[PDB]
Formats: structure tokens, sequence, C-alpha cells
């Protein structure tokens, strides 16, 4: 990807059709983990959307295969149906099963690695694995921001949690990186919502506040949205951050940049 562009990955989808969406959809709601799932009506529904073009049936169904309830080409075989749509998951998904060097040898990336060439498309998975290999393999603080940010910016919860962990151990903007933190916690991210839950722990040390002061309130607080999230992943917390905003931090205020 030179130079690297940042795309909007919803602008390289195919359109869904209604049809397939809604056994898709039926499937999705079937097969939560939380639930007593029908495994033969799941499959069914997943195989009617594919054979109708749905990606996101054919990414879901794949990943089944992948684990049973296992089919490795059949997964494969997913993908690459993905990939002939030039669905910018299918190269993730490539990439992230048999690896991403493998992505020059196929003729839909156009020479290029299965991640570049799902970051080229937009995807927030390619763009948050490239960007942590460029900001602690490469030395490419900046550039690996900038891929970061670009999956962040579309809504990709693990990328808040990079941008966050990157401003606390980096560069030690505590304030910054627990507004990253409380962005991903919110968008249900289970590793950011536990990072959060120890912040304002009076027995934590200061690492692990960031050095804030503790706050009763707001430990159980986070305690709490931890507790939920952990023991069901599809939460969201969509005025978390609003109905409780960050207190000052004790030497760095609201930002360090600017402590005042
Ligand atoms: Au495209
Ligand atoms: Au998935
Ligand atoms: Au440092
Ligand atoms: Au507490
Ligand atoms: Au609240
Ligand atoms: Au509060």
């Amino acid at each position: 990807l030179r130079p690297f562009i940042c795309v909007n990955e919803k602008d390289h989808l195919p359109s869904l059709d209604p049809q397939a969406d809604a056994w898709y959809r039926e499937a999705v709601a079937l097969a939560k983990p939380d639930t007593l799932r029908p495994w033969d009506r799941i499959v069914d529904l997943y195989s009617k959307a594919v054979e109708r073009g749905h990606w996101k049936a054919m990414h879901n169904l794949a990943s089944l295969y992948r684990t049973g309830w296992k089919d490795t080409q059949k997964a494969l075989d997913l993908y690459q149906k993905m990939i002939d749509l030039k669905v910018p998951q299918g190269f993730y998904d490539m990439a992230a099963m048999i690896g991403n060097r493998a992505g020059v040898k196929n003729p839909a990336t156009d020479g290029l690695t299965f991640l570049d060439k799902a970051a080229s498309l937009g995807n927030p998975p390619a763009l948050t694995e490239l960007g942590r290999l460029y900001i602690y393999v490469a030395g490419q603080d900046e550039l690996g921001l900038k891929y970061t940010n670009c999956a962040a910016g579309q809504g990709y919860a693990p990328a808040n949690y990079e941008l966050a962990m990157y401003y606390r151990l980096v560069a030690h903007n505590y304030p910054k990186a627990a507004g990253y933190y409380l962005l991903a916690a919110s968008q249900g991210n289970d590793d950011a919502a536990f990072f959060m839950s120890g912040v304002f722990d009076k027995t934590s040390p200061d690492v692990d506040r960031m050095w804030y002061a503790p706050d009763e309130k707001l430990h159980k607080l986070y305690d709490g949205i931890y507790d939920q999230l952990a023991a069901d992943p599809d939460l969201r917390f969509p005025n978390l951050i609003k109905d409780h905003p960050l207190p000052p931090h004790p030497t760095q205020g609201y930002d360090a940049d600017r402590p005042d």
C-alpha cells in the first residue's frame, strides 16, 4: 500500500440481496452462543444466503466449518468466494487462515499480500494488524497510527484499544489513552473494559491507574461494565462516556499536551 491511502470499507462492499440478508439475520439470531443453538437450521439458513451471494453469511458459515460443531476445505472455498466478489474481509480471512505472504500468489490481490489488499480496500481488521506491525516492529509510529486511526474512524473497537495502548505505553498521554480505553469499552471491547475496571481501584498500583487518583464511584461503575460485558460480548454502552466524564488527571489534566 504505497502511498498509504485510507478508504472507508463501506465504499467497497457488494450490495446485499434482501432475501439473503433476511436469512442471514435469522441465522445470526439463532446462533447466539448464549442460547441453545439449533445447528441444522443455522447451517441451512447461512447456506441459502450464501447461494444468493451474501458475503457476511460466507464469513460466518466459514467460521463454523473451521471449528465444526470441521471442514477446512469448505471454509477455504467460502473465503475464495468472498475474494471472487472482491470483499475486503475475504482477503483478511484468507490471511488469518493460511498466512499473509501467500497473498502475492493469489491473482485477486494484484501482487499484494492478503492484508495489504484488504487494507487497500478499507478493511478495519487488516488496517489494525498492519498498523500494529508498523508501530511496534518497523518503528514507524506515525504511519502505523495512520493505519490504526483509519480503522478506528470506522468504529472498529480493537483499533481504539490499540490507540489506548499506544498513548498509555509509548506517548504517556494518560487522559488521551483513557479516552480511547473508554471508547473501545463502550463499543464492546473486552480488553479495554477490563483495563478500565482497574484504573480507579484504590488497590491498583499507580501504573495500573495511569496515575489517576482512585475513585470509588468510577471503580464500581467500570467493574460493573466489565462484569456485564464479560458474560455477554454483544453489549454496548452508548451513554457511558457522556454520562460519566473522566475526572481531571492529577498532573496531566485532560490532555498531557495541554495540562491546563
Ligand atoms: Au472496491
Ligand atoms: Au467472524
Ligand atoms: Au515511554
Ligand atoms: Au470500588
Ligand atoms: Au452510567
Ligand atoms: Au459517574
